[PDB]
RNA sequence: AUUCCGGUUGAUCCUGCCGGAGGCCACUGCUAUGGGGGUCCGACUAAGCCAUGCGAGUCAAGGGGGCGUCCCUUCUGGGACGCC
């Protein structure tokens, strides 16, 4: 946490801002991240997360999901193209997903990156399991679905210590946005990879979609964004 | 662990089947130091055919006999005892 605090001084004095929601971060008139969400703010600087959030810089908070590439044909020969999917994540109770195209692989990996930052959200923890009752924000507070393509995603919540019980790309986004137990259904073409994982991401963005009342934070102890202790 | 991964295109998304990865049972290649426990070992084809030995006896306190050893007298005998 040291290294990362010192991060964010050093990025924050030599960042010229060009948009609004950039210029009330530098003139600390935003200084957490919770502030930014549900008001209808675009985000299009890639420093207000690192000024906010520098963590995701860290090697252990990054994720490659997956490298392809891909063909265009031309009279000339064929012209091959490198598509990134990749995630990052606080490990608390944000993560982020995205997509970055590029001629090599490095240019890719470096914009996917920067790509997720930009889709960044914020999600909802807790615990719901019938044999599990302990309020704690280890797993999902309820049973949600998410879809994309001809993938559909239902997460259903699991007892402390029994594991992420999904496919790998499930754990890796799930870890990255503080889920340690977790059951799962799924339906469709799960070898498609973005799908697949766009179908998580989005899982995951509809725990904020359920209605609740003051009883049941209390009674699954719900958690939104960081735990706080 | 209420789970996925490879395969149809120059490249993409689907439907759909095949293969991988787990457990148990029967036969089998190569190779093997020790002990304990258990309801394991000619069932699948032939409920096909069988040399040899064994797998159902017991009762002397139900009854007349045979044989043997002893005691009493014994010509003769009568007892007791033990086997058949
Ligand atoms: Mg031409
Ligand atoms: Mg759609
Ligand atoms: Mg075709
Ligand atoms: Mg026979
Ligand atoms: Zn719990």
């Amino acid at each position: 946490s040291q290294e990362w605090k010192e991060y964010a001084k050093r990025v924050l004095d030599e960042w010229q801002p060009k948009t609004k929601l950039g210029m009330l971060v530098k003139e600390g008139q935003i200084t957490d991240i919770h502030e930014i969400f549900r008001k209808g703010y675009q985000i299009k600087e890639p420093e207000i997360i690192d000024v906010l959030l520098p963590e995701v810089n860290a090697r252990e908070n990054q994720e490659i999901l997956d490298i392809a590439l891909t063909v265009r044909m031309t009279d000339s020969g064929r012209r091959v193209r490198f598509r990134v999917l990749a995630a990052v994540g606080n490990r608390d109770g944000y993560v982020g997903l995205g997509i970055g195209h590029g001629r090599e692989v490095g240019i890719a990996i470096r914009k996917a990156i920067n790509y997720a930052k930009l889709n960044i959200i914020e999600i909802k923890r807790g615990c719901g399991s019938w044999e599990c009752r302990c309020r704690r924000p280890h797993s999902v507070p309820f049973t949600v679905e998410g879809k994309e393509g001809s993938v559909r995603v239902k997460l259903i919540p699991g007892p402390r210590g029994l594991g992420l019980v999904i496919g790998d790309v499930g754990k890796k986004i799930l870890r990255l946005a503080g889920i340690q137990d977790v059951w799962s259904q799924t339906l469709g073409e799960t070898r498609t990879t973005v799908n697949f994982a766009k179908a998580v991401f989005n899982a995951l963005y509809n725990t904020n979609k359920v209605v609740v009342t003051p009883e049941m934070i209390e009674r699954y102890g719900i958690v939104v964004g960081r735990a706080m202790p």
